[PDB]
């Protein structure tokens, strides 16, 4: 009959993953349900036990459990491992594999923009799951540098390891600089193909602020990507469509993140443009 | 939607089981937030299987062959009657805590009660000792029924028909009595004196549909209530024998659907659409 394909995060509150993958599920006619479940680090091997117990076709993983996910597959993706967090795990007859769409999502989302990031310039804002993850798949996918910038809170110890591991284990050039570092951060900008924020500036309670402050240094050649997607329109987004760049939002990066999780569960084509319709993502 | 729980069904294999249908169009009909779905679990799969549920917040589970027995040390607790039965098809998860309930048993009872049937003070000829029949023969003690005169033919099934007895005329006040099929002067006179007669057996179920434990249709009185736990197909030879005899008589899909309606207001504190479900299954 069917098979269950889960959710395990806390909270699972607003999660929009169960509308989207049921919505693209359902107008297919697949043998499949997705359920939001609440688990966190505590019940974690315990759901796993069960989604192996159960068959369960797979599940997606969202805080807290992201980076303990990892120990729990039997095999990472190569820009997981980069990552260190995965949102996907596929169950192929009780072996478990593990992958991080949220970095191959952006990327594709560019991708269709038209965009080529092979050989380009990348400032990147944060080093939190959206940061490191659109890093390590920038990196897999030929982005020459990458010039992340984080402020000294504790994550910029993280991006600094994290720095380490694509420097040593891809042929992308990595560098963490301090956000506070105004001057480096502006050559960085100057100097760049695209702007990404990763960071949790632009969604409430910091929706009314961006990490640009000088919207000069927002060139209208500049593509500015959002990771985040409450709201739409960030003040960042704002900024870049005033000043002309092209920008592509977080439901961008949402919709495709889900499409290959959809793919990787079903084997079938996601309907993406039904989903874009049904979620709203067109304003 | 995020907000649905989880019922499972926990069986192998999961053939032409009615459950999942009867369940979720039940759950729609009340608009509850509860999804039912089938998996396949066996006896080296369910320990981890009840892990799975607990960790996922699973509002609970059927149980099906061949994990009924298995499934009574999982829980915390257990009815009166299934301690009695050693078994289990319901597990109901309160915030952690498993309770433990057969369903079968207090179904084919219902279905009795619904007929009009009064069973306080009854005799009843009982053939086998199966998960049916031990599940009838335990409610039906508490139900108050005298005496229960239980026949079993000589196959593995005789000894546990014995402990059984024991269980029962050791924890209730009804006298279980435990015969061979083949002492034909023993079954002639405990059908003499019974008020109900229920096959709890295989027979008349393929590949014994041409098969009934009555040989002589004279023995079937008209004033006997025949019962029987065979619902494919839904007219067994037995159920013939009765109406032709003048018998009142309940059929399987009688305790198939209070056995449903029972699990649905466990899991649910709902009332089940009765006649509604009745409507849609084509009862
Ligand atoms: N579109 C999508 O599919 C998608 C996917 C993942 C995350 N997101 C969004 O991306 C954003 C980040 O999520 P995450 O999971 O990576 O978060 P996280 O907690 O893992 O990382 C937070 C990051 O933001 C930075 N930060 C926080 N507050 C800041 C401030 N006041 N000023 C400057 N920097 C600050 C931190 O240093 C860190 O780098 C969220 O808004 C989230 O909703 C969207
Ligand atoms: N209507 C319902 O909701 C419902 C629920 C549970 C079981 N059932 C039915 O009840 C029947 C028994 O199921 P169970 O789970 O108790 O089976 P079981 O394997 O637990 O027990 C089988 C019983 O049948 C007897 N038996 C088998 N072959 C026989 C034969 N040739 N002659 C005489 N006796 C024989 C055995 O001695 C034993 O007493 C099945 O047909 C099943 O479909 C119906």
């Amino acid at each position: 009959k069917y098979e269950l394909i889960g959710l395990m995060a806390y909270p699972i509150r607003h999660s929009l993953s169960p509308e989207m993958q049921n919505k693209a599920l359902e107008k297919a006619g697949l043998p499949y349900t997705y359920m939001a479940f609440e688990v966190d680090n505590t019940t974690f091997a315990s759901a796993i036990e069960g989604l192996k117990a159960l068959k369960m076709r797979g599940t997606g993983v969202s805080m807290p459990n992201k980076q303990l996910a990892c120990e729990y597959v039997d095999e990472l993706t190569p820009a997981a491992k980069l990552v260190g967090a995965i949102n996907t795990i596929v169950n192929d007859d009780g072996y478990l594999r593990g992958y991080n769409t949220d970095g191959t999502g952006h990327i594709r989302a560019i991708k269709e923009s038209g965009f080529d990031m092979r050989g380009k310039t990348m400032v990147l804002l944060g080093a939190g799951g959206a940061a490191t993850a659109i890093g390590a798949q920038a990196a897999i996918e030929g982005i020459k540098e990458i010039k992340l910038f984080n402020r000294k809170d504790d994550f910029f110890e993280k991006a600094v390891a994290f720095a380490k591991r694509v420097n040593e284990n891809t042929d992308c050039v990595v560098t963490v600089t301090d956000l506070a570092d105004q001057h480096a951060f502006t050559e960085a900008l100057a100097s760049a193909d695209i702007l990404t924020n990763g960071t949790k500036v632009g969604m409430k309670p910091l929706e009314n602020e961006s990490l640009i402050g000088d919207v000069s240094l927002l060139r209208p050649e500049l593509l500015v990507t959002e990771c985040v997607y409450n709201p739409h329109m960030t003040k960042l987004l704002q900024q870049a469509q005033q000043a002309g760049c092209k920008t592509i939002d977080g439901y961008g990066m949402l919709l495709w993140q889900g499409a290959e999780q959809f793919e990787l569960w079903t084997g079938k084509a996601f309907p993406l443009d039904y989903v874009k319709q049904v979620m709203g993502f067109t304003a």
